[PDB]
């Protein structure tokens, strides 16, 4: 069954401007190029799984409107389907303000979140579960999605082992009300930025401190940019892999996307957990040398 | 003869986002709330043209497709005629990434200038000058806009005192070829950044270290942000205005553009130049006490 691989989260219209240092306050610069690119944490891992070689559906809240346009037309180009979108009667779709150093790759995000009703459980609860083997969640509305999760959970137990529904979840922001996300899916990804927020100064002590927080049986992933990546599964080993830094790193705008995707294809394929964090680091290091998303394959 | 004000210039796609604090590199913030907004100089000075109650046209570069619907559509609900734009067969019309600071007003532009071709004199050469009583340029290449200078000044010589077009034109850029500009115009308005750059250090300096360049009879106009605007004219006397400062300072975005636009309009009506000066602090200042340009009268 190679079915769809299904990711819940936000889609943004990301309004880039590359430049060559970081501007300083109320100065004026020429940039050295700007563009529009479809962002958000799950829509970016759509991109990275179609680019794979996936099929992939995208589940987000929009709004109708110019920028959804743009957006839809992008999904559709990058062959992702959004056939389960949660339209909105009114509002705006998300956008954000992106400036990327073109020196060094850091990037500049200011984002606006617009008072867009997230997508709820009844929503999720519409979806056919049959399409997919594979359903990703970005941590957003936590109390909501956990209901997808228990909805899932009880689908999967009436399912012969082969059939059962692979289920990841993404905890990047480092807000108290996520964290019971931990306690889901059958694999975990930890940011940096929650690790350190949670006062771990590494991937492994993050792994070790954070592992009592899943359910048993689940793997717990902890990317931690140039030093590579971690994980720790049941069977209590730590396991990494280095980075593999690309000549000149140029953008790292959506690299922990690219290396969560890049997880949940390999782990789909059947790769080992070795195996996946391997190819997450290579798939996301080379995106690294490159604007947006196009080339890592 | 109360015809229309033509502004020739640049017109730009300005994304807004509002922000407590300027970012950070690498950071990720929630902004304020976000917008665009029309910009560009000479589009700017048409937009308080036209809330002052000026019957006025825009002249720039665009280029076909959603920013230029997006721009001719808010040009036409400021009623700003837009029937003299110089239509490109391809490119894209310029767009900024701008940041404001709401807690004093600063910003930070960062502009995608697209190689997109100036308007040039053949395309001037084609505008019924009749139409117009003042006609504003924005200095931009300045050797293509000697040209329509020139055009003016011959159309005047032809003209009755009173049918004759009284001219104004920016410098605002340090660069070199646009202080030519300087030797052309009724009214030439001289950028604090263009003063500085050059050595002076208050208007009144750059004022009197700047008059031997203006045609004989020209008024030389150099604002000064908080700390008001000068002018000096033929007679050799010094005028001043003090700046008129909102309770907050909330947004400078185009705050000289609303001077330009506020002393040409001032002018155009008859006023002194001292009036002038007055008048163009005091929109101006209240601009800053504003988000965009509503408001404002
Ligand atoms: C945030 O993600 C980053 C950030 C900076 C770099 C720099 C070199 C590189 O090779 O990869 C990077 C990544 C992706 C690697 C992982 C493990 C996610
Ligand atoms: C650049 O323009 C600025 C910038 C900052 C302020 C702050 C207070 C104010 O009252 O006006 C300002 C202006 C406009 C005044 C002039 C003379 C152009
Ligand atoms: O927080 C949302 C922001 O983060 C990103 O998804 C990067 O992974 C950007 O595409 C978006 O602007
Ligand atoms: O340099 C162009 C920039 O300057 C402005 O016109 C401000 O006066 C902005 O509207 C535009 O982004």
């Amino acid at each position: 069954e190679e079915k769809q691989i299904l990711c819940v989260g936000l889609v943004v219209l990301d309004v880039i401007s590359l430049v060559d240092k970081y501007p300083k306050e109320d100065s004026e610069i020429r940039c050295l190029s700007q563009r529009w690119q479809r962002g958000g944490n799950a829509s970016n891992s759509c991109t990275v799984l179609s680019l794979l070689g996936a099929p992939c559906a995208f589940m987000g809240s929009m709004a109708p409107g110019h920028v959804a346009d743009f957006l839809v037309a992008d999904f559709r180009r990058r062959g992702v389907d959004v056939s389960q979108v949660a339209w909105q009667s009114k509002g705006d779709t998300p956008s954000s303000c992106c400036i990327i150093n073109n020196s060094n790759g850091n990037r500049t995000i200011v984002l606006h979140d617009t008072s867009l009703p997230d997508v709820s459980a009844t929503d999720f609860e519409k979806v056919d579960l049959t399409q997919f083997k594979w359903i990703h969640i970005e941590g957003r509305n936590a109390s909501e999605q956990v209901k997808m999760l228990q909805r899932i959970d009880a689908h999967n137990t009436r399912q012969p082992p082969e059939q059962k529904i692979r289920v990841s979840v993404e905890v990047e922001k480092p807000r108290e009300e996520l964290f019971q996300l931990f306690g889901y899916g059958d694999v975990v990804f930890v940011s940096k930025d929650v690790a350190k927020h949670l006062g771990f100064q590494s991937a492994e002590e993050a792994l070790r401190g954070l592992y009592g927080r899943v359910r048993k049986g689940a793997v717990l992933v902890c990317a931690w940019a140039e030093e590579g990546a971690d994980a720790l599964g049941p069977d209590g080993k730590l396991l990494h892999s280095d980075a593999f830094p690309p000549p000149r790193v140029v953008d790292t705008l959506g690299a922990g996307d690219t290396f969560n995707a890049s997880v949940i294809f390999s782990l789909s394929q059947g790769r080992s957990v070795q195996e996946a964090l391997r190819f997450g680091c290579q798939v996301a290091g080379k995106k690294c040398g490159l604007q947006g998303f196009d080339g890592i394959v």
